[PDB]
């Protein structure tokens, strides 16, 4: 139910080995850790969660763009890229968060399917 | 060797049934038709060409964004989105042209693999 | 030293009357208020800070994109758009759609 | 009536000294030269045309992104970036990376 895909606009490639941390807002309004992983050789991250565990909530997907660029020996601008959204409010959906990265820029979109 | 993927930034969905026309620059510097198709329910267009037919050249991928929006009953800004590139100059590659559409904006990236 | 500019990819316009709050990260890893305002008719927010106030540090720009889309009658995906960067003249530009946003930095 | 603005997503800067040629589509479906210039230090190209010259029609903005990247020593993917639209004040903005570009229209 939750997938992340990341592309690199400088190299013309998937963005491989990008760390992604997902948080869920708790009852007390703090962010609680929900899941994490890293993108594969295709720039995709599957397996973050399950239909059972991906309940309604406000979720934050934090893509570690900084470490990605630094590993390439590049000094990037942003600390991270985050996507924060309310999930499953009108019933279960599947969410793909797609991101396109450059050292001084990022773009994200969501693909939501029923 | 050539795939096109299109997403819709307004609906949060694949951009389905988008016409895509591919041209190749001929010897006389004119654009010649090379291949065409339309995106599927996943927003993807496979099958445009083959390894045999996708020789070196300068290619134009013209994504019919205008008809896409008009079909949704929306009046868009651009006539189309085009990506023009030299292909296969240092040997065969696989190319994915990924696009993200809004009525007054588009973004494209290339994923090139060996 | 810091300018925010917001554009609307649906309407092909500046994103006007967008609330923007800027925070600086404190030593305890909490976020100190720093600047705020609403984008103008040109989608720009100028006058956030001065050179003497704007010291090196990690800054967060929180753009209230949800209220923007709802005031236009459009259901938005995101709760907000928050842009976090280290300062080491900065323009933070954002291009908004209901299910997507893009941001770039122009540092001159 | 027509302005072009170009930004560089790699360097976090305006894209300076970018050649831009504007064409208007003729009745025979060929392309008549209309305006051209190079982006300034702010990445902007102003003064392309006047109100009386800028009539309704289909316009093509051809941005020489390949020469831009090569002058910086960077191998680019695209031959150029060409933006085609009907005019029915227009800013055509483009954000460049070596393998990607994004463009939006701001019509006010
Ligand atoms: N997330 C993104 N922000 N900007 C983009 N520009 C082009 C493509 C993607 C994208 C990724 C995967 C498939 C299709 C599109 C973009
Ligand atoms: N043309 C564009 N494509 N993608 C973009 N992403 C962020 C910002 C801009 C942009 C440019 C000028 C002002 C405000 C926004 C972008
Ligand atoms: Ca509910
Ligand atoms: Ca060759
Ligand atoms: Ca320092
Ligand atoms: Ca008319």
């Amino acid at each position: 139910p939750l997938m992340v895909k990341v592309l690199d606009a400088v190299r013309g490639s998937p963005a491989i080995n990008v760390a992604v941390h997902v948080f869920r807002k708790a009852a007390d309004d703090t962010w609680e850790p929900f899941a994490s992983g890293k993108t594969s050789e295709s720039g995709e991250l599957h397996g973050l969660t399950t239909e059972e565990e991906f309940v309604e909530g406000i979720y934050k997907v934090e893509i570690d763009t900084k470490s990605y660029w630094k590993a390439l020996g590049i000094s990037p601008f942003h600390e991270h890229a985050e996507v924060v959204f309310t999930a499953n409010d009108s019933g279960p959906r599947r969410y793909t968060i797609a991101a396109l990265l450059s050292p001084y820029s990022y773009s994200t979109t969501a693909v939501v399917t029923n």
